[PDB]
């Protein structure tokens, strides 16, 4: 199995037991959950995820820092990682923000508040739904 | 999190994701899945397992060739669990053959003719489905 795990705060985030797709070109990964009977989403539960809440100001704060953050991990990691990161994530950013009301937040469980965001969505049926993870801000462990 | 693993074939079966419970009398471990949405077992999509079928003739004949399988790997391993394996595992056999039709019969992915054989059953509620595999058949590796 493949685990993956926020690289600031270490929780285990989701592992390859979903089915999981790169978007916006490598910039992240879409992981596909399953409702399930409390009435939820398996990845949220399978891994305690805690859902949280922002004001559209904290989470400019919020996101600005955590860029920030993942900028740091690259450069001391992956140099050639940054500039396209920081591209991309601008990008991404300012679409997230628009649809900000479309989107639940959910963090590890350890509830590190430099980790990363989750943001949880559902396909138009209204009955699968779907995470969106930074995956700059990721690291698989394999066991 | 724990992967539990199939001695025999190497399958993933499940993970410590799910509530696992200690059942007759430490033969077996008990694990509750949630129906998930086509309608399935969270367990079994989650690690792919298959399910497969048997005539009660041919679950018998699987069955005890399966115990010496383990029984065997139990000799070199830990030869004090032989005695209490081979007593529960023929009273268990006992209980799964007298309500043979109850089941539904499920092997790790690689759909190996001599791995175990996970029993798939629901609760009293016939809605809360919980998994059965023979403990002494696995082993519990960390990440």
């Amino acid at each position: 199995m493949i685990i993956y795990r926020d690289l600031i705060s270490h929780d285990e985030m989701f592992s390859d037991i979903y089915k999981i797709r790169e978007i916006a070109d490598g910039l992240c990964l879409e992981v596909e959950g399953k409702m399930v009977s409390i009435t939820g989403v398996d990845i949220v539960m399978n891994h305690h995820l805690q859902e949280t809440s922002f004001t559209k100001e904290a989470y400019k704060k919020y996101i600005k820092d955590y860029m920030k953050s993942i900028k740091g991990k690259l450069e001391e990691q992956r140099p050639e990682r940054v500039k396209p990161f920081m591209t991309g994530a601008a990008e991404q950013i300012k679409h997230i923000l628009a649809n900000f009301k479309n989107y639940q937040f959910f963090i590890g469980e350890n509830m590190n508040p430099d980790g990363m965001v989750a943001l949880l969505d559902y396909r138009e049926d209204g009955v699968t739904p779907y995470m969106i993870f930074f995956k700059d801000g990721l690291e698989m462990e394999k066991c």
